[PDB]
């Protein structure tokens, strides 16, 4: 059983290390989305003009 | 929604930039209308003489 619980425990920590990662890359490509809705609007922008 | 408000207000600043180069174009066209109906009435003006 401490075998189990030592496997276990390695898992978990490994897997929050995964999922930082993955939250890594959604903030960047949010940012990028970020960058090309602001271009979108300025186009918006001149088109109305 | 924020995006579609600030879209919103950008153009309707950008119409209302617009318009005022509207009245702009109006007021001109009206200064001329104004000289060319001098110039008939004294064309009447010598034409009753």
């Amino acid at each position: 059983i401490a075998n189990r619980f030592t496997s276990n425990i390695k898992g978990l920590t490994q897997a929050a290390r995964n999922a930082n990662d993955g939250i890594s890359v959604a903030q960047t490509t949010e940012g990028a989305l970020s960058e090309i809705n602001n271009n979108l609007q300025r186009i918006r922008e001149l088109t109305v003009q």
